[PDB]
């Protein structure tokens, strides 16, 4: 029985990794797409000046 809740530990590992490599990777490109909706307003502001 321990050995198996350590089997299935250690295969469960891996998942919560990914997990978090996912979640980086969805919030970077929620960051870049809100860097592209954005993109007009900044060159249209340094246009102005």
């Amino acid at each position: 029985e321990l050995e198996t809740a350590r089997k299935q530990q250690q295969s469960l590992q891996p998942v919560a990794l990914s997990w978090e490599k996912y979640q980086k990777q969805e919030r970077q490109l929620a960051d870049w797409l809100t860097l592209e909706s954005l993109l007009p307003l900044w060159f249209a502001q340094q246009a102005s000046h």
